[PDB]
């Protein structure tokens, strides 16, 4: 009864827990996006760069 | 009443054991990305030696 009550607030607590590093994974993420897109850019910059020295 | 709140807690459970697997699958997306982030790094050092290469013959 008072495990039980108790028990829930626990599971409760550690899915808060969990949710908040899923959280904190798609910061890491989005963070990642904009340096692979930042990345294309340069990458297509450099391939007309190149067609224009030619 | 006993065996409502052991329902739920089978519940959260459940809950507890699907936001893990999200996790697994969030770290692997990130690695995957990371991996494409070594191959793209690789590529623009590769164009950019191809334009230094062009640039000193031409001046």
């Amino acid at each position: 009864d008072d495990a039980l009550l108790n028990t829930l607030a626990i599971l409760q607590k550690e899915l808060k827990s969990k949710e908040q590093e899923i959280r904190r994974l798609k910061e890491v993420i989005a963070l990642k996006n904009k340096n692979t897109e930042r990345l294309n850019d340069e990458l297509i910059s450099g391939t007309i760069e190149n067609n224009v020295l030619q």
